[PDB]
């Protein structure tokens, strides 16, 4: 019945679309409250216009106005909500260009559909590889890097600590899919065979992760699982492995993440989990922006309520009907909020569309600082070529300037390919992430400080070690499975899969290590 | 704000080029009466025949909502977001026939696509929209040009004109039509003269200065025409000012129809035109021709369509004078079926069929939508729609010349092409059939009525001399210079002089050597 938006009127007007609601199960199509990379991703959005609108050397003499949606996590009700930036160019907001899409799904549909009356679009979070093809997706860029990267990230990982041997498991679609393609592509490469390839779809219930969690434990041997999937697909594996108890060595892709809402409640089957995420590093200004909000300051964004209400299990006189109404005292502090991993890309999407349209607004309105005649209808394909030749210093909200923090974007308007490696550790009694590592165009990380799961640096191969006192290592075919060949009771083992006469006179010894005299 | 809607248990969208491309500030122009009116009025009819017929969709009465494209890929995409906002007054569509120019097809079909919305085009041609992989939810009861620029590079190679020169519309049907002809025109030493376009939002000066341009290239007589319907008659036009005159071979854009070449019959005689290979539904004469002012209300655009044709006035026109005879009446003296039709009514039976296959499938108990058809499987009708084979809508006398409905893997209709020839002997200018084009090409070249009464001749130089010349090639492949020879050589072939030797001398003919007296 009652649709949510937020429509905030200004000389020009940028749209949004975020993850808010999660999707919805069975018949209704948004469900729960996305509290990290909904809400507050929106509120970042909102905190990036507010100081837009103040900075004096930014667009000044021109509001920004928003138009943001919510995509409850699906492509098709994106899909259909973005119909509401385009009737706009024909009560109607005109929009200027679009801030949006996390997941993949949502972003490519959406870029499919703004493209044709030619609104740019920057997406904060989507990473698929497909993005990155301007023949199909020309009015779209993104302040992140495209999963060619994330994928060799995760791959190197493996072939580090020698994991060849590993399942997969991906989500249908343009994140999961094509990211978990690319990896083969780096698994095959740097010897790494895959156990098992599993995939969710959409639409997925419970005995479908069932059966993939069996499906996995069908290959013993492969004790390390490489994910990519969505958000909220990966918190329905994981799930699925902790009713059966399963146990497995997770790595995971920045659908996954830091998340800690995608373990809560299973915490123990992700336990040494290694997960990655883009580099980043928080923006100081919005914790203080984000924690200073409340139900009685924070009006605009209309779904505010219901995030305050799930977040601290509360109610108050809008909620259904239930119980224990909440005391006005609570607050998002910094013992219950922890900024989400990319609040910085979505302010610095912002950031590039305003200094794109700023720059444009310099060069067509060279006598005042007002939206002139000469940009009342803006031409959206100069503005998207003007936008790909943007470099500024992130948002002020970013110290220093030599850790390269300029935003730009590639030829094919992707950013850098950067990412941080976490470990799921707990050793506080708490079960939070830890930073092991990061790729930049190499792999790093101190190998020390990271929390396995049943404490001891985990074996993901083919075949079973073999045994001692008398067996050789031998390759068939492939590179990864061999098999065991027990020596002659006089051959020693030059080497993990050579045997040796020890020749005359001269016997093994229990160790197979070298030979020795005999007597008699 | 006009357009046509219908309630229905399903509905259908259609897209017509009902009006002409609007001059500069305005978005539509005058009328587009054959190919926009009749193919407007041939959907009309094909959904009443289906509303009517117990064995095809029986108890699931088809609605329709169709729309003006105004000959605008741009006006017809910002439309056709009427059939997308209903998936959410508005129509819910089950599919979509249309699109005439490739251009609003095209643009329609990226739309559409993403609501897994099927469309089925009647007319265009465009061999772009054989990608599935971009247009996945497109088919059409028409062949990709693909075809048609082969056809059109025979005929070239068959009277020998080497030497062509040629102009395309800006866009995806001429520019992709003209791409193709070029390279089949490669392949049979073909070269271009000169390869002309006119663009969007072109006046006359533009075409004046292709003229002028084709004129620079004298040798060059014959050329070869892709372009929009309504840039044709542009192109037409302009050469009939400066009084032009070359022999023209212009793709379907151009095609048989006698409203490119009105007010320049002259300039247009012996022009030689391509057209889809159809026959005329015979049902739908009467039809059209029963429609008036006072029984079609349901055709919001028919009032300024009638006034138009007759140059009338009512009481529904502009402040002008002249009002209309009651007795006035579309018939066997004013009305020729358009060339298309037949592709119209197949295509919208094509998606009553693939509905019905579909209704009687997740539909076993009864003959209406039951629950099940409620929310359409859009992708599913698509790969249930590209199955589909029927014989064409009962309009069509026999079942052996293959009148048979069906698409390629592509989604793509067969390539079959007629070619005419645009006379005048009996006073009146019209358009004859002097061949077609089904694989090889076909035409019986007695009946070919040629501009300047002779067979036209479209090579890079002049040919040689008999009585002693030699011809030369330079660098290209198609012109040449042509130089005597000693009167002691005589020409071995063609290209090659070579001396008759001693006591010898060249025959009258210089086909060899004879030898010398005293
Ligand atoms: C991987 O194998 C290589 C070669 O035996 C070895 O040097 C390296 O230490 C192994 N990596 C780890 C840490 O397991
Ligand atoms: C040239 O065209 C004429 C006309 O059809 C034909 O009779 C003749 O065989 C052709 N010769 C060539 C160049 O193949
Ligand atoms: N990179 C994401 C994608 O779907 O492309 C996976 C998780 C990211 C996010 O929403 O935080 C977006
Ligand atoms: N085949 C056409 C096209 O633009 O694709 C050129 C003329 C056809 C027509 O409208 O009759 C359609």
């Amino acid at each position: 019945f009652m649709r949510r938006e937020i429509k905030i009127e200004g000389d020009l007007v940028l749209g949004g679309l975020f993850p808010i609601n999660e999707k919805g199960t069975g018949t209704e199509e948004c469900g729960r409250i996305n509290e990290d990379r909904g809400i507050q991703r929106l509120e970042a959005m909102l905190f990036a216009i507010d100081e837009i609108n103040k900075d004096n050397y930014l667009l000044p003499g021109v509001k920004l106005g928003v138009h943001i949606l919510d995509t409850c996590s699906r492509d098709t009700y994106a899909l259909e909500q973005s119909l509401e930036f385009v009737r706009a160019s024909l009560i109607p907001l005109l929009i200027a260009g679009v801030i949006g899409g996390s997941y993949s799904s949502v972003s490519i549909q959406v870029a499919n559909l703004l493209r044709l009356f030619q609104i740019p679009q920057i997406s904060y979070a989507s990473t698929s590889a497909k993005l990155s093809d301007k023949s199909r997706y020309d009015y779209f860029a993104r302040t992140v890097p495209p999963d060619f990267y994330q994928a060799k990230a995760m791959a190197e990982i493996l072939r580090f600590f020698n994991w060849t041997y590993v399942s997969t498991v991906a989500s249908e679609g343009d994140y999961g899919e094509t990211g978990i393609e690319a990896f083969e592509q780096e698994a095959r490469l740097r010897n790494i065979c895959i156990a098992t390839a599993e995939k969710v779809g959409r639409s997925n219930i419970r005995k479908s992760y069932d059966s993939v969690i069996r499906e996995l434990l069908q290959k013993p041997n492969a004790r390390v699982v490489v994910l990519f999937m969505r958000s909220d697909d990966s918190r329905e594996l994981i799930a699925a492995a902790n009713r059966v108890n399963a146990s497995f060595t997770w790595v995971a892709s920045d659908g996954w993440g830091a998340q800690e809402s995608i373990v809560k409640g299973s915490e123990h089957v992700a336990y040494g989990a290694i997960t990655l995420e883009l580099a980043s590093h928080p923006v100081r200004q919005f914790d203080r922006y984000f924690q200073s909000l409340n139900p009685y300051n924070n009006h605009r964004n209309p779904w505010f309520r219901d995030f305050w209400e799930q977040k601290f299990q509360c109610s108050l006189q809008n909620k259904r009907n239930h119980r224990q109404v909440c005391d006005k005292h609570l607050a998002i502090d910094s013992s219950n909020y922890e900024q989400e991993s990319k609040i910085m890309f979505v302010v610095n999407a912002v950031y590039a569309m305003a200094h794109a349209l700023h720059k444009m607004q310099r060069t067509l309105c060279p006598q005042t600082t007002k939206l002139c005649d000469a940009m009342k209808i803006l031409d959206g394909k100069k503005l998207y070529k003007e936008y790909l030749l943007k470099i500024q210093f992130t948002a002020p909200f970013n110290p220093n300037k030599g850790a390269d923090s300029i935003v730009k974007f590639d030829t094919f308007g992707d950013g850098m390919g950067r990412y941080n490696v976490f470990n799921l550790q707990q050793t506080g009694g708490k079960y939070s992430y830890l930073k092991v590592g990061h790729w930049a165009e190499t792999l790093s990380l101190d190998v020390d400080s990271i929390h396995w799961s049943r404490n001891s640096v985990p074996t993901s191969q083919c075949s079973d070690p073999c045994a001692p006192n008398e067996m050789k290592n031998m390759q068939p075919g492939d590179v990864c499975c061999w098999i065991c060949i027990p020596c002659e009771p006089y051959e020693y083992l030059v080497d993990e899969f050579t045997c040796m006469d020890c020749g005359p006179g001269q016997w093994p010894t229990a160790d197979l290590s070298g030979c020795y005299n005999l007597p008699e």
